């Protein structure tokens, strides 16, 4: 379920981090609009840059702590406050976040595992939800 | 406290986990017995190493779930027994632990941050004995 998923991610979190963030910036191309030092590389280029690494590290070590943190998949207010007033996340729609986590789902529902696609969902709907709630556009 | 130092090491794992990695096996030299791969290295070339920081990666993380599943940091009993049982865990006694949670609330003491480092050395005590009573010699 929804938190064995949470432990199977940290299990391996660098690979899953690196293989999410490149399915979402493949679905999405136009989403480096926010992203554009990776703009010009394939994804094995990505993966041999530090910055990179560093920032799907952090972005999935944090994920999964708000994932931890929820009830039945939904998050804390104050982890979506944090979410929205990150100076980092300046310009960015609940539009943004729905599209993370469209391809996240779709890289569980594609895997060859036990995901429980339906609860990230969920989680990824509550989330925006969450966010709106806090101030996101 | 405990719980929110968990949190702290979670969102930079790598991080934390190389930097407490290093400072065990800079500390207890001999140790690198049991990583013939890390002989003959500096710091920076561990860091330098994919694996070396692949292997801290999933180390921590794996401790921070048996830290986070503690009660009062007292380790569950399961948790000690699949220490114990790993494989790559074969023939090591109880002084291998102790010496790394040595170095990490050592590393957490000289840190600028508020550590909870008492819980983190009661957890490694705690750890400690209960991989005793799960047959560790
Ligand atoms: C959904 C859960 C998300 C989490 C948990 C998260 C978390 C993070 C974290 C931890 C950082 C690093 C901040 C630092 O270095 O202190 C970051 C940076 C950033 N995030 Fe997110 N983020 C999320 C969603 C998004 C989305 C959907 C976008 C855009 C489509 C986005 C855009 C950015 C940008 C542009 C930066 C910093 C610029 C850079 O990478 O140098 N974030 N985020
Ligand atoms: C709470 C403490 C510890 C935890 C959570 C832990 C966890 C782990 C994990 C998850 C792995 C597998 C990593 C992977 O699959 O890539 C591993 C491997 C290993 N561990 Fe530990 N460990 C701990 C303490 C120790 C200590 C103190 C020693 C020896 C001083 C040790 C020796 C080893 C060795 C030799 C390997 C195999 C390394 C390799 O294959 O290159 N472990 N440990």
């Amino acid at each position: 379920g929804f938190k064995q998923d949470i432990a199977t991610i940290r299990g391996d979190l660098r690979t899953y981090a690196q293989d999410i963030f490149l399915a979402f910036l493949n679905k999405y191309p136009d989403e480096k609009r926010n992203f554009k030092n990776y703009v010009g590389k394939s994804d094995q280029e990505l993966k041999s840059m530090a910055k990179f690494g560093d920032h799907t590290e952090k972005v999935f070590n944090l994920m999964m702590e708000v994932a931890d943190r929820a009830t039945d998949c939904v998050p804390l207010a104050s982890d979506a406050s944090t979410l929205v007033q990150m100076k980092q996340h300046s310009g960015l729609t609940t539009g943004n976040f729905e599209k993370l986590f469209v391809a996240l789902v779709e890289y569980m529902r594609a895997s060859g595992q036990s995901f429980d696609s339906q609860s990230w969902d969920r989680f990824g709907k509550n989330l925006v939800s969450a966010l709106s709630s806090a101030g996101m556009k």
